[PDB]
């Protein structure tokens, strides 16, 4: 099927300062190109071992599929949630839909931040959107994980943690990480994928 | 590129009173019989994921294709593992090894049968070989998990811990079960399956 | 420092025909009895270890702990949910909070169900209460682990979908012991359950 | 019970240029002392659970319990496993161990390395032993669960691959930080290890 690594929409240095350019370069250019060519040579195989009726070969491969195949999606909904043009807050219905589930903006900010600074070890913190409930609803996704695939949840906003994300510049403080992230959320993004959830 | 349910190599009730008919007939009638059925559905489901690319719809079906697939491996061999002629202890190439790496018969009986029983819930004790090592190595598997697909040992001989395996007969005293099992393990089939990890 | 085993408040065949006389037995005078006994044990040695300050060790006994304190959790809750008495809806707020949460009370029922035959395993389907966001939730546990434990929610009522909980009597047929449990629900426990929550 | 934060045997930057001095302070004076901290704070929840039979609440504090405390045991161990006199080849009956269990030290540092690279995500590989079989065992860890409290395996030598144990240095390329600890590792404290297995 080929999945391929997508291009940037803006320059790697267009985040600055809140995130630097080696960190944008590392993490699009190293990290997300190699869960890409990971997850074709896992889709490779795994249509031999279907072709075959193999289906030890088809358990084997699965950690594989979900930690490349997750990296894929989720980096390639990052990029997307990022911009120079973000910051700020939402408007139109996506904030009454964080109004009416959370209370506030703020107190939204303040549990996608506690989420996100809560997960031990590598994971992502996530804005999803429940079609069964109808409702805004934040979750936490370890390792590659992606939130759909595993929880149905629809993304609406992911914040990698990953120490790739965040150590170059903020070493150790991952709260210094997350507040400066607020700051280059492209919220007309995040309001397209919210509105493309409604009817 | 269908996979099938096997035929029993014996009657239902073959391997009275140890196991009797009715558990026997459901376990192979019922049980095994649902999980190849939904095998095929899930395969197919994920064939339509694949040729689209769809890597979501893939990683949404991986537990119902590791539960439903080991399903089938693993009650597939667990029929071969029994026979009304079994019971007693191996010979040749396999006796040596079991005594080489676990000291005595009675000792990897012992052993088997700790882990088996320890599962908490559902699952599969197995006495598995080690390729890369070169011995013999005993493992618990949780629900349907196959032995292969998970942790690489080759599957010789699993046992059935999950409660539709011995509920009917035996209740909740899950070591009554493993004593009586003892008596119709086929050894024949245990002892192929060993040689063929050799060469 | 005593968890001991509570007494049921009905007879052993107070629920017949919808739960057999030998399964309650069983369930509560054996397979309850073994969990309090373990976690007694197992919180004993956990004391030791606490005291020596031996992190291994506590690590160590995690497992025996959340299965057997989770198991004696779970049951104590269940006994409380069913009654002879039992059956039909709901009323009060209890009826109106799941017709805002769920549509209706059939529609409540499908999805319950839906996550009760759809543990893969051993497990659990609750209705639960979530504090944070104020309204009711559905969600499925694995084993014997603990609603409020493992997510936060606060236990309304557990169906137990172990086969040791219907096997007996209805076989592998999961769906038919799902439709007789509603006939002996205790919805008036149910609903002063959810009363403690509000305040 | 107070767990502490145990002094470094030697400078920060004793470990130059195998790991610089930078990743060395920040891995022991920030990583591994919020470890500590929050182990004692768990542990002093626990106390408090376990006095007042509150088994929810022992439950709720395993993943905090198993994160910390892992963390501090592995991340004592991991010092001790380094000295600016490390390096080489190791002596005596570890050597001869070592060629048992893997066919050579260059086929063991092969199986050390694919398992530490092969890490998804934040984790450990280790050098292992295990009692019950009597030979030496290569296993790999997720997050910071500890050896010996997950695995039974009796820790001798750990490999820390944490993005934060190597990123500041060589970046996303986990292989070139695992090539360079080989000059760093002190086989006299895994010889020490080891020795105590034994009788
Ligand atoms: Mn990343
Ligand atoms: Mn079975
Ligand atoms: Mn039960
Ligand atoms: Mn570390």
């Amino acid at each position: 099927m080929k999945h391929s690594l997508p291009d940037l929409p803006y320059d790697y240095g267009a985040l600055e300062p809140h995130i630097n350019a080696q960190i944008m370069q590392l993490h699009h250019s190293k990290h997300h190109a190699a869960y890409v060519n990971n997850l074709n040579v896992t889709e490779e195989k795994y249509q031999e071992a279907l072709a075959k009726g193999d289906v030890t070969a088809q358990i084997a491969l699965q950690p594989a599929l979900k930690f490349n195949g997750g990296g894929h999606i989720n980096h390639s909904i990052f990029w997307t949630n990022l911009s120079p043009n973000g910051g700020g807050e939402p408007k139109g219905e996506l904030l009454e839909a964080i109004k009416r589930d959370f209370g506030s903006f703020d107190k939204f900010k303040e549990k996608l931040t506690a989420a996100s600074v809560g997960v031990q070890g590598s994971g992502w913190g996530w804005l999803g959107f429940n079609k069964e409930r109808g409702h805004l609803q934040i979750a936490a996704c370890p390792n590659q994980d992606p939130l759909q695939g595993t929880t149905g949840l629809i993304p609406l906003l992911g914040i990698d943690v990953w120490e790739h994300a965040y150590y170059l510049q903020y070493k150790n403080v991952r709260p210094d990480y997350l507040k400066a992230i607020w700051n280059v959320i492209n919220w007309e993004n995040v309001t397209e994928r919210y509105m493309a959830c409604k009817k």
